[PDB]
């Protein structure tokens, strides 16, 4: 099981993007490549040679997980991914994933830490947690297209609160 | 604020570390490549105002969904020399969210939902330019697929660096 940490630079987006805000998830901002990051396991192989914002190696039917989170683990900001698909505005491009599903679970065990002054011992505690998953079909390059909530935390509610849906169109290897 | 992401690769520190694992979080095993932040051999280096906030998130590379980690140890390392006094104390920092987002139960998650949830960061605030060499300790929870939670597998300490400039 391949997990990827999808990283968003909630800050720079907010600095950088002052027009084009939307708020209908059918029609997201796009944005460039400068404030997202897509972390995996060494153990998946991952390659830096390339021209992919990823690239990793596992075997076919491998079930991939993608785990969306602004830089504060959204506590502060944060972003939901609502949509991962293929993208097809740049030509042909593989079919290396089966289509993505939102995957919601109990986990009846999660790790938080307790009270203390260091937080230890943990306590376990049940908890949904989600993900964005697929397989593997086959190996390949395909351009994809990223979709995502912005949620931008408001000081006077103590919440977060759609600021913007949002589109990148990363692209990713499986070797 | 500065928020920091303290990304660990649970899964190659479990390939890579037969030996030497701990359960007495007083004595964590050393790791060398598994641990990134993300915001010299500074790995981490920024520049903001004397006094800022500065919060450290950690996290497995499933979002602690799957495997788990929770840093509860950050300070000044003295066993590399003198190094400088850049941050003051950490402190384990809980906090209410009132109203965090999460996904709804629709097909592809919209619109959010808001519900109220404990966070935690390690924080702490900048005392002046320099380089300090630290320590930062925590625990490594492992999924158990048995029991569908995640159990104490090691507490573990990485030595970074980090530079306010
Ligand atoms: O308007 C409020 C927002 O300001 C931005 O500069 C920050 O990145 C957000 O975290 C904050 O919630
Ligand atoms: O199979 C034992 C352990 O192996 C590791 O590679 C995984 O990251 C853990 O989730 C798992 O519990």
């Amino acid at each position: 099981i391949v997990h990827v940490m999808f990283l968003v630079d909630t800050a720079y987006i907010y600095a950088k993007y002052t027009t084009g805000i939307s708020t209908d998830p059918t029609k997201p901002m796009p944005i460039d490549h400068n404030s997202e990051v897509m972390a995996c396991s060494f153990v998946n192989k991952p390659s830096k040679q390339g021209t992919a914002d990823l690239s990793f190696s596992v075997p076919n039917q491998s079930t991939v997980a993608f785990w969306g989170s602004s830089l504060s683990n959204n506590g502060h900001d944060a972003i939901i991914i609502y949509d991962i698909e293929k993208n097809t505005n740049l030509g042909p491009t593989d079919d290396v994933f089966n289509p993505f599903v939102m995957n919601q679970t109990l986990l009846p065990g999660g790790v938080i830490p307790s009270g203390s002054i260091n937080g230890l011992p943990a306590t376990t505690e049940a908890r949904n947690i989600y993900a964005l998953t697929s397989t593997v079909k086959a190996k390949g390059t395909e351009n994809f297209v990223i979709r995502f909530g912005l949620y931008l935390f408001d000081a006077g509610t103590q919440t977060q609160k759609l600021w913007s849906y949002c589109q990148w169109d990363p692209t990713i290897t499986v070797y």
